[PDB]
């Protein structure tokens, strides 16, 4: 029953990997001290296998099946379709990895003869064969952070042709069935001030809240064979064409319960009997079986008035505290009725009367106040791995911007507001690249976005208030102070500054380019504009925006 099994190939890469942050003549003006800041690469494989290969035992219970039966009779109410090979050559993004058999993603989107021609075969194939293992690539994920040193992440994923059959046999699937099946505790449904909205609804609703994180250790290695034959039975709850149920069995045989690793060279790695990393089920995988193995070990510690919040892997837990002393008993039953489930935990679980001091989806709730002094809630976190990735990214053109991702999602925050928006519309005006677009991610999807839509997008997300806060709270401010002066940033007053400049800049633009300067930063002027609801923000499409999360899914929308 372990996890992976190995031959001693190496995990290698496929092209030059940096470890050092790279420095051009921005740098210094964000983060000085460079030798902080670091990116993981294949040199660190070896020491990723020796963390995510362990035995897994799993003990199920009455609490399991119970909940279990409750999941699939909610998900046999669902109706999903098989989308068209063109369909689903329009979600891969122009950029996913080519596959072996002479094509690539831009000829998957073009509907280019070679392309379509292999899929037929791929599906076909799919349809007559339910027991070949089906080949993976593993590699090395380069992913900057600040030191305090992370070994690469692996990524497991199959051909690009079989991407697109993913896609086809169970898009429809893991968009939908997950609320269905979760309602209010799916998490992907939710934009940022939709999810602090439900997160302070939920700790207002307990007489006495209590509430908790829970960090498995390792979540996909600890996904055994019985937990993804159990996703399966879920899928096949729903109503489904005959075509559709026999893509997903097969699927299931030869791919999501496991198969054979091959490196970037084409040598054999070893084998997987854990969840992929890199298929279209991640995330609806992991988000199904976190919350049946959660639901049910909530029945086993007898917690009471109990919320779950479920995104993937990461769980968040709200109930009613039953004192100081019986909590931190239930919370040692529910770790181990999960451990017994096999989900074991890296961190303890620690009971928080504070929703401020929860951590869930790597942030936590704070309070600041609008225009009218009114209280606000949202969303922030600790700013160091972001801004350490946008060092990175000052200096070097990346696949994906982390930068807007962080603020997109974190626009309400002193952080992003002062820093990221600051820093990095200076550099758009400097390089006159205010109307290109840029590719980045949000719950695992790729978007290309336009940052002079950035205004609209965020009236949408947060609310004209994100652009009005002010008043944040001490502690926010002081873990701030505290990153800058860990990293070499200038501190705020220095960022309020050069705002005034990046604001008089884009108003000198006119246009699209004035609003982003009217919008983004009146905090930066005492002397304010007037900030009304923006027409365009009406008319923006943020459809296939937070309906689903797609970690390792190979999605563009
Ligand atoms: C820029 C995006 C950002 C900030 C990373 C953003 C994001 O996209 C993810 C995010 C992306 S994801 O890849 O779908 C994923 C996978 C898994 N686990 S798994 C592998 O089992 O699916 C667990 C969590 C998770 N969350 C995230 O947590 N973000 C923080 C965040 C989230 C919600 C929110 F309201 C605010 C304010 C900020």
């Amino acid at each position: 029953h372990m996890s992976y099994t190995w031959t001693g190939a190496l995990i290698t890469p496929c092209a030059a990997e940096e470890s050092k942050l790279p420095i051009n003549a921005l740098s210094n003006s964000l983060l000085r001290h460079h030798n902080m800041v670091y990116a993981t690469t294949s040199r660190s494989a070896g020491l990723r296998q020796k963390k995510v290969t362990f035995d897994r035992l799993q003990v199920l219970d009455d609490h399991y099946r119970d909940v279990l039966k409750e999941m699939k009779a909610k998900a046999s109410t669902v109706k999903a379709k098989l989308l068209s090979v063109e369909e689903a050559c329009k979600l891969t993004p122009p950029h996913s990895a080519k596959s072996k058999f002479g094509y690539g993603a831009k000829d998957v989107r073009n509907l280019s003869s070679k392309a379509v021609n292999h899929i037929h075969s791929v599906w076909k194939d799919l349809l007559e064969d339910t027991v070949t293992p089906i080949d993976t690539t593993i590699m090395a994920k380069n992913e900057v952070f600040c030191v305090q040193r992370k070994p690469a992440r692996l990524i497991v994923f199959p051909d690009l042709g079989v991407r697109v059959c993913e896609k086809m046999a169970l898009y429809d699937v893991v968009s939908t069935l997950p609320q269905v099946v979760m309602g209010s505790s799916y998490g992907f449904q939710y934009s940022p001030g939709q999810r602090v909205e439900f997160l302070v609804n939920t700790w207002k609703s307990k007489k006495n809240p209590m509430g908790f994180s829970y960090d498995t250790r390792c979540f996909d290695s600890t996904v055994t064979e019985n937990d993804i034959r159990v996703e399966e039975s879920i899928y096949q709850c729903c109503d489904l064409a005959p075509e559709a149920r026999q893509a997903i069995k097969s699927l299931t045989e030869r791919l999501y319960i496991g198969g054979p690793l091959t490196n970037s060279k084409g040598q054999n790695c070893g084998y997987r009997r854990c969840r992929a990393s890199g298929v279209l089920t991640t995330s609806c995988g992991n988000t199904l079986t976190c919350y049946l193995k959660a639901s049910a070990a909530c029945r086993a510690a007898k917690l009471q008035d109990c919320t779950m919040l479920v995104n993937g892997d990461d769980l968040v837990v709200i109930c009613e505290s039953a004192g100081t002393q019986e909590d931190a008993a239930s919370l040692r039953v529910f770790t181990e009725a999960m451990t017994r489930y096999s989900a074991p935990p890296g961190d303890p679980p620690q009971p928080e009367y504070d929703l401020e001091l929860i951590t869930s989806c790597s942030s936590n709730v704070s309070v600041a106040h609008d225009a009218s002094g009114k209280r606000v809630y949202y969303l922030t976190r600790d700013p160091t791995t972001p801004l350490a990735r946008a060092a990175w990214e000052t200096a070097r053109h990346t696949p994906v911007n982390s930068w807007l991702g962080n603020i997109i999602m974190y626009a309400p925050t002193l952080w992003a507001r002062m820093i990221l928006m600051t820093h990095f519309f200076s550099i758009l005006l400097a390089q006159e690249q205010l109307e290109k677009a840029l590719d980045c991610q949000i719950y695992g999807a790729c978007y290309s976005i336009e940052p002079l839509d950035l205004p609209q997008i965020i009236e949408r997300l947060h609310g004209l208030s994100a652009f009005s806060l002010h008043s944040y709270s001490p502690g926010e401010i002081n873990r701030v102070a505290s990153c800058l002066r860990k990293l070499g940033v200038p501190p705020l007053r220095v960022w309020r500054h050069r705002a005034r400049s990046v604001r008089a800049r884009l108003l000198s633009q006119g246009g699209r380019a004035a609003t982003c300067g009217k919008y983004l930063f009146n905090w930066a002027v005492k002397t304010k504009l007037k900030l009304t609801p923006i027409p365009a923000a009406s008319r923006l499409d943020l459809s296939g925006w937070f309906v689903a999360g797609y970690s390792g899914g190979d999605i563009y929308h």
